[PDB]
């Protein structure tokens, strides 16, 4: 059906940056709505960055004015730019996918941004 795999992660310092994407087989990105989640440990799934089909794309007011999520038509693929990194974001991060009345998930991927002045 729908396969979805997030890329990118690791180890970040704080106030660096870091690029995440997800790829989608079996559906486009551009015809459907595609949702960035954040879950740290113990804590209930956040929502990140969103786009719909149309392109509209809305923020978390956690990361609005530094992450920037995109979408490449072409190559089926988006992107999740994150600059100005603070420690809180440390999380995994998810790519959903809504298409109709199914619900799609990747499985994740780690990112970490160590203390300020670690070290």
């Amino acid at each position: 059906q729908v396969q979805l795999q997030e890329s990118g992660g690791g180890l970040v310092q704080a106030g660096g940056s870091l690029r995440l994407s997800c790829a989608a087989s079996g559906s486009r990105f551009s015809s459907n709505t595609m949702t960035w989640y954040r879950q740290a440990p113990g804590k209930q799934r956040e929502w990140v960055a969103t786009m719909r089909s149309i392109g509209t794309t809305r923020y978390a007011s956690s990361v609005e004015g530094r992450f920037t999520l995109s979408r490449d038509n072409a190559k089926n693929t988006v992107y999740l730019q994150m600059n100005s990194l603070k420690p809180e974001d440390t999380a995994v991060y998810y790519c959903n996918l809504r298409r109709g009345g199914g619900i799609y998930w990747g499985q994740g991927t780690q990112v970490t941004v160590s203390s300020h002045h670690h070290h």
